[PDB]
């Protein structure tokens, strides 16, 4: 059940990736599939009719099931232990209207589930309201995310506001030399170059290559963090000239597990440029191509478990991720666009995901 609910939280996560990575064609976009899916989730409680039954069908599992909600319970305390050494940072957090009647035993039955509890904000007071929002980001991602560009749409018709945020910045199993940190030429998709840092080691990395449905070959690389408890895997096609669309569409929870069994060990000196990329992205489209077209839509939707008083629908749906990627005879040269996954090895989680244009 643990790693059932992993499975169906990352195949989830990475439909909505395949959407957004659609329309950011490119352009830098980093995206976090189990960060979405546990927002969702969480919706899934709060939602009724068939605008519900559109999220339940996307996501491939029901909350209310048994053995759902603690497998998710027990994913996030095994991804937040004593290992974690401020490497990641996740929140969740869904905001309301102050003066809705809340349906009696909804609360309580959100916290017996997620351990959390829908805050309820006055949304009258618009600059308070934004303040809100940034302010419980801001505290529990230990300052890193301080604020929301999206925020700046809520107003006073505004009803239910859906946030996440994660952060990453991992500790090498085996970190690289500052010394053989060196600007290289990096070549962009349309053929221009430009100059950019790039971290260089000599090790015995993880290799493998494997074919698309069209038959272009891609080669991936295994880049483990301490304790071998997360891994980076670099995806990059064979051919200069093939766009990173042609991987991005047959990604799954499945083909990432089956790089990992299909890789050796090569002694090889990688070249892997430095980025510290940042996006926030707005749910409404993505979403909608996936089904859930109800909870967007001001009569269609039903949220009759969180209140059945006043009609509500989800006005702001958002995401932003911040990742970090520094330091802390055959060659490897990555001086061309690329895919990254950060994979949590004991459960298959897929944590982050996204492309690197231009680091």
């Amino acid at each position: 059940a643990p790693s059932y609910v992993a499975h169906l939280a990352s195949d989830f996560g990475v439909r909505v990736f395949q959407q957004v990575a659609q329309a950011s064609k490119d352009r830098n976009v980093v995206f976090s599939p189990y960060g979405v899916a546990s927002v969702l989730a969480m919706l899934q409680l709060t939602t009724g009719g068939e605008t519900q039954q559109q999220i339940q069908a996307a996501m491939g599992f029901k909350i209310d099931d048994k053995g759902m909600a603690p497998a998710l319970r027990h994913l996030y305390k095994e991804l937040m232990g004593p290992w974690n050494k401020d490497e990641i940072s996740t929140t969740d957090a869904i905001f309301v209207q102050r003066d809705l009647k809340l349906v009696q035993g909804f609360m309580p039955h959100f916290f017996r589930l997620f351990r959390s509890t829908v805050k309820q904000v006055d949304f009258s007071e618009v600059e308070r309201a934004r303040f809100i929002i940034n302010d419980w980001v801001k505290t529990h991602t230990k300052g890193m995310i301080s604020h929301l560009l999206g925020t700046g749409a809520v107003d006073q018709l505004t009803r239910l506001v859906l946030v996440n945020a994660l952060y990453f910045n991992g500790q090498w199993k085996t970190p690289f030399p500052d010394s053989s940190t060196h600007r290289r030429l990096f070549h962009k998709s349309d053929g221009s170059t430009v100059s950019v840092p790039m971290m260089a080691q000599t090790n015995k990395f993880n290799y493998t290559e494997f074919t698309t449905p069209d038959g272009h070959y891609y080669d991936i690389l295994e880049l483990p963090y301490h304790g071998d408890t997360l891994s980076m895997f670099i995806a990059a096609p064979y051919e200069k000239e093939v766009p990173l669309s042609a991987l991005t569409n047959i990604l799954s929870a499945q083909l990432i597990s089956h790089w990992k069994g299909n890789m050796t060990r090569l002694p090889r000196l990688l070249v892997l440029p430095k980025f510290s990329l940042e996006t926030e992205v707005d749910l409404r489209k993505p979403l909608e191509n996936l089904g859930m077209t109800d909870m967007f839509r001001q009569f269609q939707a039903d949220f009759t478990s969180l209140s059945d008083q006043e009609p509500l629908h989800v006005a702001l749906a958002l995401q932003k991720v911040k990742i970090e990627v520094n330091e802390s005879p055959e060659e490897i040269i990555i001086d061309r666009p690329f895919l990254f996954v950060v994979r949590h090895n004991p459960t298959g989680t897929v944590l982050f995901m996204g492309q690197v244009m231009e680091p």
